[PDB]
DNA sequence: TGCTTCGTGCCAATAACG
DNA sequence: CGTTATTGGCACGAAGCA
């Protein structure tokens, strides 16, 4: 038992019982909790360092590998992560890349194996 | 104050089951 | 191998940090 419900205007809210986040979907309280649990851990595999998110072990172990994933569509070069990425073309191109148009392609990851979507 | 990493709704892909 | 149950990739704003 780790979280108690909230309900405003019929609206359901997951609440986690250490810090009081609140979550509109049970996964993602599960996924949070891990941070006081530690149930769950995720060593990088080329260091020592250990997170609680799958997701932040997979964004540090490319830095590893060096794999530049975030291509900018209107000039070709390419980046590490999203952040560079827009950055890249915000202040190059004085474009924004959230939404819109697509102003950049995400390679799939071929230097590490994780889940490949599809539409990439 | 610009790099660095975190965080969470959404949901597709993979794990799990026996 | 057939479904479903669960994980975790992704965007991109937030937060951390020097
Ligand atoms: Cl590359
Ligand atoms: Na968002
Ligand atoms: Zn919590
Ligand atoms: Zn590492
Ligand atoms: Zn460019």
């Amino acid at each position: 038992d780790d979280h108690y419900e909230l309900i405003v205007d019929g609206r359901v809210y997951y609440i986690c019982i250490v810090c009081k986040r609140s979550y509109v979907c049970l996964t993602s309280l599960r996924r949070h909790f891990n941070i006081h649990s530690w149930e769950k851990k995720y060593p990088c595999r080329y260091c020592e360092k250990v997170f609680p998110l799958a997701e932040y072990r997979t964004k540090h172990e490319i830095h590893h590998t060096g794999e530049r994933r975030y291509q900018c569509l209107a000039c070709g070069k390419s980046f590490i992560n999203y952040q560079f990425m827009s950055s890249h073309i915000k202040s190059v191109h004085s474009q924004d890349p959230s939404g819109d148009s697509k102003l950049y392609r995400l390679h799939p990851c071929r230097s590490l194996q994780i889940r490949q979507y599809a539409y990439l």
